[PDB]
């Protein structure tokens, strides 16, 4: 895949969407967490976004590489794909508008729900906004922040449980608090770095080029 894409910001503490089995050809799904942020080793718990237990894991948080680069994660709809194309797979994504054009972020999918054949990526950072399902209540009582766009200022970070913590800033110290820059993307090979932290790696990873910063 490649094209180009909107974007929007986000953190709804729910199980993401890759986090289950039979999603697509993967090494293992995504890993899901517990309310402590603490990883599971059962890949079906039902999401605490549906009455369950499982919540996205702290270290699928975005971060910067360097100056120009950040790694990271988000719920993709790409044009002509499902699921099973994007799960799991990368995407380095070039900004075309806002303070952070022309800086590269290469996100892991590892979630979905935009609108269908939009190339909407929601871009996952904690404090983002919690969007229609606030997991985050359920999880430890709720974040701080518009339900949409998340929190305003750096400061209310300080408010965050301290795995998210990191993340919530990255949003204000890498990423300029833009706000739904546009950018144009191509699907690469995930960074090591990236697979890592979700546990997910396609079947087909190899097949895309490598990402070169
Ligand atoms: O089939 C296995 C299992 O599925 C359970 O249902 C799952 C769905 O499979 C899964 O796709 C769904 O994933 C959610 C995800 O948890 C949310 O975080 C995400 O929210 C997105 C939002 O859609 C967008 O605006 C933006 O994309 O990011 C946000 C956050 O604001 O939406 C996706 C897709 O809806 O979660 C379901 C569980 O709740 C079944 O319940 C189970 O029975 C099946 O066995
Ligand atoms: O559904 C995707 C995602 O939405 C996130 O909220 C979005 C709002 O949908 C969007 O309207 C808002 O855009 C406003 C922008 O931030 C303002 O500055 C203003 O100028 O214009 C826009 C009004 O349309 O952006 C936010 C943040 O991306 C939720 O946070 C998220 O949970 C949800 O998944």
């Amino acid at each position: 895949a490649s094209g180009s894409g909107q974007s929007t910001r986000y953190w709804d503490c729910c199980k993401p969407s890759c986090a289950w089995p039979g999603k697509a050809a993967v090494s293992q799904p995504v890993y899901a967490c517990d309310a402590n942020f603490q990883r599971l080793s059962d890949f079906n718990v039902q999401s605490g976004c549906n009455g369950g237990s499982a919540y996205s894991c702290a270290d699928q948080t975005p971060w910067a590489v360097n100056d120009n680069l950040a790694y990271g994660f988000a719920a993709t709809s790409i044009a002509g794909g499902s699921e099973s194309s994007w799960c799991c797979a990368c995407y380095a994504l070039t900004f075309t508008s806002g303070p952070v054009a022309g800086k590269t972020m290469v996100v892991q999918s590892t979630s979905t729900g935009g609108d269908l054949g939009s190339n909407q990526f929601d871009i996952a950072m904690p404090g983002g906004g919690v969007g229609i399902f606030n997991g985050c209540s359920s999880q430890f009582g709720g974040l701080p922040g518009a339900q949409y766009g998340g929190i305003s200022s750096r400061d209310q970070c300080d408010s965050f449980p301290a795995p998210l913590k990191p993340g919530c800033q990255w949003r204000f110290d890498w990423f300029q608090n833009a706000d739904n820059p546009t950018f144009t993307f191509q699907q690469v090979q995930c960074p090591a770095e990236i697979v890592a932290r979700s546990g997910c790696k396609r079947n087909d990873d190899s097949s895309f080029p490598v990402f070169t910063p």
